[PDB]
């Protein structure tokens, strides 16, 4: 009858300017107002947020805009003693501390092909991309940085397409790094220099040439922010996992406790 509760960022990460606060909870919080009343969050310089619940275990927390850089920002997760709805209370209570970086935000246009990457408002980075086909587009949007693997395989049946199909892929790439929860990355694509800059011929990630995406790897970090725009495709989802700042704010803002 106890739950924990699992905060991210982890304590004492420099994160981008894009990264929420996360709590998630090992079982399923039947009162969510009692769980957003038992988190306190303090930033530095304050700037006002809310909290909006991603599913049943997970609630974030953002303010309206991106971060300021050097902003710190004071979780706590106070749930012990907390009757978390239907009897279940929190196992313990959680802290962590974290600090905002530099401003970065990578712009891929598919008017253009390119994806821009500005550090504090100036370019330092323009890479000629390959995106989603059209009959597999990117979607536009706000997506934050995630995790970055050296070398992985990215395989469709993790989304529910059969690796057999017509769109199924089972792909070892190097140099990537997760932006959706969904399945997008940045990552290197040696089999589409030809076509990055002119053509999108992926299933939906950003490909980007082997140099290119070692340097993203190499340079940004969890929270950064990449945004798509003028693809064919729809708009990431605001609950993807790594797409919350395509909620706008009113809505955000009012929440979703119920
Ligand atoms: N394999 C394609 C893009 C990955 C597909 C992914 N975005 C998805 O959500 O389906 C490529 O990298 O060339
Ligand atoms: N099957 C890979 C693509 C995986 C994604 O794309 C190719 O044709 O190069």
């Amino acid at each position: 009858h106890l739950t924990m509760p699992y905060v991210m960022p982890g304590d004492g990460e420099v994160v981008g300017v894009g990264e929420p606060v996360a709590i998630r909870f090992d079982e399923n919080i039947a009162d969510r107002g009692a769980a957003e009343k038992a988190i306190k969050i303090t930033t530095n310089p304050p700037v006002e947020g809310a909290f909006y619940w991603l599913n049943n275990r997970e609630v974030r927390w953002r303010p309206e805009h991106f971060w300021k850089p050097g902003t710190a920002v004071d979780v706590a997760v106070n749930t012990y003693g907390v009757d978390l709805g239907e009897g279940m209370f929190g196992e313990d209570n959680v802290q962590t501390h974290f600090t905002i970086g530099d401003e970065v935000i990578a712009t891929a246009d598919d008017n253009t092909k390119i994806l821009t990457v500005r550090v504090n408002g100036e370019v330092v980075k323009s890479m000629p991309t390959s995106m989603g086909k059209d009959s597999t587009p990117t979607a536009n949007g706000i997506y934050i940085v995630g995790s970055r693997y050296k070398h992985i395989i990215m395989d469709s049946s993790t989304y529910g397409v059969p690796v057999n199909s017509p769109n199924g892929y089972r792909t070892d790439v190097d140099w990537a790094t997760q932006i959706s929860y969904s399945g997008v990355f940045v990552h290197s694509a040696p089999w589409s220099v030809g076509a990055q800059g002119h053509t999108n011929t992926s299933h939906g990630c950003l490909n980007v040439s082997p140099s290119n995406a070692q340097w993203f790897y190499d340079h940004v970090k969890r929270g950064d922010i990449v945004e798509v725009v003028n693809t064919v495709g729809g708009t990431l989802p605001g609950i993807d996992g790594l797409g919350d700042w395509n909620i706008p704010w009113d809505q955000w803002r009012a929440g979703n406790a119920k």
